[PDB]
């Protein structure tokens, strides 16, 4: 694993020897990839570089296989050749076969780390908000009042909390009346004595949640959960469900979870206990 260094053919400057077989692994750190440029190329020509070559390997393809004599024309650089690969290995392999005729001196390369803009090279981007590069790494940062996730990817409000134990209370979504937030996931706990089950009341309009996809499933959704017992998910405008809701549990789990696009009114509904 390192950072630099160079990849001289056997005897360099010199000629170097018929029949070798060296071969080069190259290893940078990961989130870097690697240049590879060659300064020198003095090697046996042949069709298809059969009998001298060297060769570039990077991940599962091959990048390039070189032979022949070739100088730098350009006067402000010394390369010849060289390669840009995104991964952060790669192979260099050199063959020389069982006789010279000239004085062929081989090849000189160097390779050096790159760093990876994962924030824009990637094909989807890795955060939910904002991507912020650095070298050898990102890192995803939130706006105000986001937090990060522990997957350290997507951001969201803190809308959890409050454990409900009053035998009759208020909940509703976050900046209510005005749009919830997004990427979140609110949670909330009604805990009452064990003699009481939780009633629900929601009236039709005082629901406004984003509208389910073509296949019927919610992508905001609103959900009840009372021990084994389901209720939802619910979307749309206006509650689909019954005003009144018997949840047969004095315990009740209300969880509101939101994606990273389409955001309306929220909901509000009053819970109570009822005797059993
Ligand atoms: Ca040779
Ligand atoms: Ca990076
Ligand atoms: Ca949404
Ligand atoms: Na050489």
């Amino acid at each position: 694993p390192t950072m630099y260094g160079e990849i001289l053919s056997p005897n360099y400057p010199q000629a170097y020897p018929s029949e070798v077989e060296k071969s080069w692994d190259i290893e940078v750190p990961e989130g870097y990839g690697i240049h590879l440029y060659f300064t020198h190329l003095d090697i046996e020509l042949s069709e298809n570089c059969a009998y001298d070559s060297v060769q570039i390997i990077s991940g599962d393809t091959e990048e390039g296989r070189l032979c022949g004599q070739r100088s730098s024309n350009n006067p402000h650089s010394p390369i010849v050749e060289e390669f840009q690969v995104p991964y952060n290995k790669l192979q260099v392999i050199f063959k020389s076969d069982f006789s010279n005729e000239e004085r062929f001196t081989g090849f000189a390369a160097y390779y050096v780390a790159t760093d990876i803009n994962e924030c824009t090279d990637f094909v989807d981007v890795p955060c939910s908000h904002f991507c912020n590069n650095f070298i050898g790494g990102y890192f995803c940062s939130c706006p105000p009042e986001y937090f990060l996730h522990d997957d350290m990817k997507n951001c969201g409000v803190n809308c959890s909390g409050d454990v409900f134990t009053a035998l009759i209370g208020e909940i509703a979504s976050p900046n209510y009346p005005k749009p919830y937030p997004e990427n979140s996931r609110c949670e909330y706990q009604i805990r009452l004595e064990k003699g009481f089950q939780v009633v629900v009341t929601l009236r039709r309009e005082d629901f406004d949640v984003e509208a389910a996809d073509s296949a019927g499933n919610c992508l905001d959704s609103l959900v009840f959960v009372a021990g084994d017992r389901q209720f939802g998910p619910y979307c749309g405008h206006g509650f689909p469900g019954p005003l009144n809701i018997e949840t047969k549990s004095n315990a009740l789990d209300i969880i509101f979870q939101t994606d990273l696009t389409g955001q309306k009114k929220g909901w509000k509904l009053r819970y109570h206990g009822d005797p059993m």
